[PDB]
């Protein structure tokens, strides 16, 4: 992304991953500008993907820095930074 957006792309997101599940603790980790969390419309279920967005791409970098790959919510999770 070449920005300060920080945003980073989690893959394998589970089930009860939310924007507040997320954000709550990537904040743990760094700073979150945002959070968005992809799930089923029917059944309020995350699908596996989600996108988060941090205070700058510094912050970013320590969330997938500690994520990647890391079990969220007992479900390990990819965290591949758009921008940092």
């Amino acid at each position: 992304m070449s920005s300060e957006e920080g945003k980073l792309f989690v893959g394998g997101l589970n089930f009860n991953t939310d924007e507040q599940a997320l954000e709550d603790h990537f904040s743990s980790f760094g700073p979150i500008s945002e959070v968005v969390v992809v799930k089923d419309r029917e059944t309020q279920r995350s699908r596996g993907f989600g996108f988060i967005t941090f205070t700058n791409p510094e912050h970013a970098s320590v969330a997938m820095r500690a994520m990647n790959g890391e079990s969220l919510d007992g479900r390990q999770i990819r965290v591949d930074h758009a921008g940092k």
